[PDB]
DNA sequence: AATGTATCTT
DNA sequence: AAGATAACATT
């Protein structure tokens, strides 16, 4: 039964995954929930498809396409998102950072609960969707590969920020003739220091937010409003 | 000043 | 698979 694929109904019928591949998933979750009897993994395995609850499928307006969940206990299954108790890590510092710099009526939040996006059609996917406690690059590429290839194919015109070189690589799923992609360096201090000779864009400056919000008017979409936020 | 968060090259 | 890099906001 579907109710052990962990994803929420209408992305279930939404992506249309053969019985072979609800089998290659049902497998993954069973080596996870294994791995999980020995060391400590990131999410919870309850809130491993937590950005499907979040966000429908039809809705989709930008697709924010990160490394894997953070490590140090404050992942939520939402990509860069934290719990409003929980504090800021940051990666989500510098996102807010860049938004309070480029969104013109946007002051960055006290609370890291980026829940509000998604019910805007912000899909925040990480490359990998588990963690090892303080890397699983464990065979999650399939799926997240696969969602993204049926975003590409099934909705028309949405904006795609892939932020890193793990999310840069599915570069070539999307169908650059029909959605835009933006690409940018991990929002990590860390991205500042490996890659200060990079070629990639800085992710300081990269403007994106407006970007995305520019060619959803363009195309006569509704915009995000980043800026509606708790607080 | 010390600390805690990728990218590239081998 | 793993080590050098010497960024930077927050503490």
């Amino acid at each position: 039964d579907d109710r052990d694929l962990l994803l929420a109904p209408k992305w279930i019928s939404f992506l249309s995954l053969s019985s072979f591949l609800k089998q290659k998933l049902l497998s993954l979750l069973r080596q996870i929930r294994e791995l999980r009897l020995t060391t400590t993994v990131y999410p919870p395995q309850d809130k491993l498809m937590w950005w499907s609850h979040c966000c429908d499928p039809e809705d989709i307006k930008v697709v924010i396409l990160g490394q894997d969940p953070y490590h140090k206990g404050q992942a939520t299954g939402l990509a860069f998102s934290v719990d409003p108790q929980c504090q800021v890590p940051p990666s989500l510092r510098s996102i807010f950072r860049e938004l309070e710099a480029s969104v013109p009526n946007f002051s960055t939040p006290s609370h890291g609960c980026l829940d509000s996006w998604a019910r805007q059609g912000v899909l925040l996917l990480n490359t990998v969707l588990t963690v090892e406690k303080g890397s699983h690059e464990l065979g999650w590429d399939w799926f997240t590969s696969f969602i993204i290839s049926s975003i590409s194919s099934k909705l028309e015109h949405c904006v795609f920020l892939l932020w890193g070189r793990k999310a840069i690589d599915r570069t070539p799923l999307i169908n650059a003739q029909k959605h835009l992609v933006l690409t940018a360096q991990h929002p990590s201090p860390l991205a500042s220091l490996g890659g200060r000779h990079s070629r990639w864009p800085r992710f300081q400056g990269c403007n994106h937010f407006n970007l995305a919000n520019d060619y959803l008017t363009r195309h006569r979409r509704e915009t995000v409003d980043w800026g509606l936020l708790e607080q």
